[PDB]
């Protein structure tokens, strides 16, 4: 028996898998390249001093006092945490489906089975009572609206992230804080690079295109009365029946 | 049968999975970056001497004698054991559900089956006797209260951890202890960084927001008498039936 | 029952498996060699300075300001993202089959079961009504056309990628931007190599040959009336029956 | 049909999983940090010589002749083998459950099934004969006592281990034994650190707290006659029935 | 039911698994050594410069401009792509069996079930009609011929590959291309070695011997009229029956 | 049915798992420490020369000519192959149980089922004929004796291994063989360490204690007539019936 | 049913698993030590130059021109390919059992089921006809003979491999070929070691002992007439019946 429509499950699967697939590709590239940041330290620096510079600048991306970037410090904030936000979007998009299957799936399952059993025998009072009620349709529309809002916010974020200048992956960092402040052997600023930024912007473009094409599909899902071929549980039950009526032989015989 | 309510199941699933998911991402970042601490040692130091400095300062965070930090030794202590506390919270939140499914699921399942079978035939004395009793409701409320207290403590900890100044990941360490005390070639103090601190604070913020949103949900779960749409087993049985009444065709027939 | 034709399933499996197999082999080479780019930096450069040059040139293949390549910066752009586009093609070729299985396969399954159960007894009006409809055939042809267009675009891309000159993996890069601009110790240009390009072009040739062989197969699939042995659901139902009639003993009895 | 009480299963699961979970966390931290010991060696030493010093001091932890430590040789010995003892405790606590599930489990299962099948036909002589016997109760109490003794020994060990001074992770070692004795280029003593000591002590504290909480639970399990709501098989069969009586509909009818 | 003969399945399994097994051994050896090429570079070269030389010469095996080899650049091309050709052979040998299973196996299964059931009378026209047809024998012979041709081409390739002189793994390479052309500090030619070549030639000898032994087996499969103990579809049915007739009790009784 | 006794299953499980568990711990430590042998070579040696010294000394533990050890070359030989002997014991202890399961389990199962089916109806002649026979008892005693002998040999070995002096992990090696013999820049002897020896001795002590405790259990299993509550199949059948009689309700009814 | 005798399946499992287990141990040791070959190169050699020497010598074992070994160049060839030959033996020993299960198991199963069903009712003519035939006994003896010959060849190879002198792991190599021939800075010969030779010889000894013990077992299997308790299918069927007769209660009833 089906408790989720084909278009809804397609949308959920795309919106959840795509961010995770892109995260997997980004992680593979990260392990392949070996570093998400690289700083140019002097040749007098030993290997561990250069590694300290790299790690300090990586940790200093989130600190105001030791950075200088032409695009501002917000772009450098986002480059470091890009995969985290993608997984956050994936979880937030997967949750509404989880809540629907936990809460409303069983009640709709029972109602559909009861309707299909009263059908195949001919229940009008049951259908009219559902027409009066607006319980399940409210849950369905609320879940779809949460999904739509999450997708819209993801589109806004990915459009902003892709908007960041390609040279936003460069920044100047200073390690001369604390005891190192008066170290005359350390240069004042180090030129750093965020290596993965180039991958992240193309991944954001891909996800943005997919979500922009997916938004109209989600919008079409709200017009539940129009999909049926007012806003009441009767309308949603009708849609589920038509998507499910293929399993009722009597329906096919009547169609003939 | 549904021996656990949808709200309880979703709350437990979120409260347990989220810390584990954040720990997984933190571990992925830890392996990607490669170091949880980087110390700036002289250029004259060999690579093994610099590695010794790093490992000594990593283990010296818990030692008050050989450190100097403006935020105190306590915040530096927390930075080192952040993921472990997350796993501790995950275990402490998963345990109450485990105890419920071990010590209360069978007895509730048997009672529900008996009530459902005595129904579908029409038991009043059984329901009144349950109204007198207060056994299962006490277990349910105790488990919910344990979960609520654990979540409140997690919120307090994560609000404290996120409150630590971003510059609390820096500290001065000394290795000149023991035979190294008279070594004039070793600097008195080394500048250290806790690299993962920046990401740990964002993870703490995410978990804090999620748990702060979950607290009102858990609080609403306590009012078992008001969730029906006194504090006795009759109320819990009524809630479980209404959540599970969908599995009886006679109920739907009567509703029609 | 079979809701997907043998040739269609073969084509989908080949088209969605070959790019993934090539991606797996490319990943194997990437891990084996350990570097996707190698730059020749002075001997005075420390190890970490040379690593910075390598990673900076890796991140600067997507930036015009820091490149000088005889074949243009577009071919160098493609060399970096070749494995991603293979997975893009794999997903775009797997999606139509999944959408067919989700939104068209069960209805055809029910229709075939009804037809076979009505047969084995002799329904003519049902078949004529299907002849008077173009619902499922439109979905089938749309999915086949989407697959054909995706395969044609993949062929065009792979033919272009394979056309890139073998020496297109070489390019000159400069790290002297920003603070490093006035550094007289850094050479103006570094000679870089894209090592995986040699593997990628042979993989592209293999995929191009396979997809060019598949194009005629996909084209033959469009002529649904010819495979039957007009453009309406009757032809598709007839084809599916003849492919699946083997599971009807009465058909064999009539054959003999 | 539950052949193990809920309290016993909970106790066994906690006592076995917790040491394994702590071992997993310790192993992850050991991999992430990369060194269980770091020794400070002269800068004249090549890297292989410093690695030899580290390995020799790691192997010399168990050799009194070549080490000097103010806390004694025993605490340094324990730091090296902490996870091994944790797994030893885990195995020793899992074994009694294994022995109970192999022997005395099928016998109790058969006896319970016979008693329940004789019930629903209302056996008194059978219950009285079991009252005379003291066979299965002896095995149950022996297993519980073994578990209690193992938990008490684990508590004693963990309380001792946590009691070790934090500075017990430092010790002086000499590699000048054998052909290296007269090597004037090697310093007499090297300062060593055990990096995982600080984490191991927190893990020991966690396990100690959990096991100290479990001890009263285990002690409560011995009073089998008082858990009813003399020491004979009847007193154990009664408890197992009350735990498993939920699967007897006639019992619920009689209760009503 | 056996839809594919024992000899056919044996041949397919050997011809597919053996190349994959050899690929697994080759990959294990490659990871064991870590380098598929090693070039001797001056001691003045830094380690990163020598790594660049190694990678450049690895990528320069496919380029005529920067290579000198007495055996020609063709043998050097093959050494780099030996496992790829093995996997190509494995896929090309697995495909015909896949197509047989997808497009011919079910029809033969249905025919066998029909004829088997009729033979259990306790049908002559069906057998004669099959004798007057070649629909399935043509498919079987086409698949066998494709497999035979693929195996013959694999034998030719492996015999050629093994024929390459053992010294063919050596070649001279020049990195002085582009800005490096006028670098007087770089030697004109670097001697290179393909380390895996020694493994690859023995793996090729093993595979060549196995496929040379399999060729007569495959050739024997074409004489379908002779295996039964003319070229028409009846003969294939006879062979499949004799293979599968062991499941008919009536056949054994008649044999007695 | 239980074709193997609880005591025998426990003994086999312990004897097989314990060596494998200790091997797993040893392997984990080996990978964590990163080296099984450390040798002190001059500082003039480059890193690769010191690595050659380490590997040559590792390979020369089995060669008498190039080593001088205080405890003899035999103890140094054992240190290198300790885990392999543990796995050898594991295999040799798992084999007898496998041979029993493959050569006595089916006949025993059939005999037990026949006896149980003839019982539950009341066969005396069958039991007397079994009394007049020693077929299965010989197999059982032979398997138990093989297990006992293997355990005794393992105890002897582990007691010998644990008896090796702690300083047996040190030895002197010379690489000056062949062309290196006349090299005056190489020290005549190098000081080596077998690092894992200290852990291997504790693992041997653990296994020795476990097997010493297990020997009396195995010896008790030989007295098959005494466990029954002469050396012929009757006693063995009686033992397996008494262990298995719990699955016979008629037995319990008669016992009452 | 049991289509494979216990002794035969024991022999196959041992002969196939033991080489695989030894190969697994060898691979674990190879990864732990990290090198299969180590050459002593001058201290003036860079790291990459010494690595080139090691790789060239590894690839030069299969080349007569550039080596000098007093034990012959054949033994050095074998040391490099020991695990490959072990896997070859494993495959060649697993193949006969697989072919038997492919081309003998179904017919034998059908014949055994027919014989058992005709029995349990009393077929004499069937057994007498089998008395003359030799179809299946020939297959059985051929498979056993192939297994015996493979085991004998494995014993010969392992006895030869173990006979190689322990010092056969040392050899001199020259890298001065081609361009390097006139390099006066490279020594004429490098002393090399094959580190895994010492372990490989013990593994060969273990496998040799096991296979030498297995040869008499395999020889005993040929005498099919004597295993009964002439050379025709009647004897083989009788043996399989006596091994399989335990699954026929009528046989036990007659035995009583």
């Amino acid at each position: 028996l089906r408790l989720e429509l084909a278009v809804d499950k397609m949308v959920t699967c795309i919106a959840v898998g795509l961010p995770l697939l892109l995260i997997s590709l980004a992680f593979a590239q990260e392990i392949s390249i070996g570093t998400q940041i690289s700083c140019f330290s002097p040749s007098s620096f030993s290997w561990r001093q250069a590694a300290f510079v790299d790690s300090y600048c990586w940790a200093a991306v989130q600190q105001k006092s030791s950075l200088q970037s032409e695009s501002g410090n917000l772009p450098l904030w986002l480059h470091k945490f890009f995969p985290y936000i993608l997984l956050l979007f994936a979880i937030l998009l997967y949750l509404p489906a989880l809540f629907w299957r936990f809460s409303a799936a069983p009640h709709l399952c029972s109602d559909l089975k009861f309707i299909m059993e009263e059908l195949d025998k001919v229940v009008e009072q049951y259908l009219k009572t559902k027409k009066n009620s607006s319980h399940l349709i409210m849950k369905y529309i609320s879940c779809r609206l949460v999904t739509f809002v999450v997708i819209l916010l993801a589109c806004i974020y990915l459009s902003y992230y892709f908007s960041l200048s390609s040279l936003s992956d460069e920044f100047l960092c200073s390690i001369k804080s604390g005891v190192l402040k008066n170290d005359s052997t350390i240069p004042d600023r180090f030129q750093c690079k965020l290596i993965a930024v180039g991958i992240f912007q193309l991944l954001s473009l891909i996800n943005l295109i997919v979500y922009a094409l997916l938004i109209p599909v989600v919008v079409y899902t709200f017009f539940i009365p129009f999909r049926q071929k007012g806003y009441n549980d009767l309308s949603l039950y009708n849609l589920f029946l038509e998507e499910n009526i293929s399993e009722l032989k009597s329906y096919k015989c009547l169609k003939v």
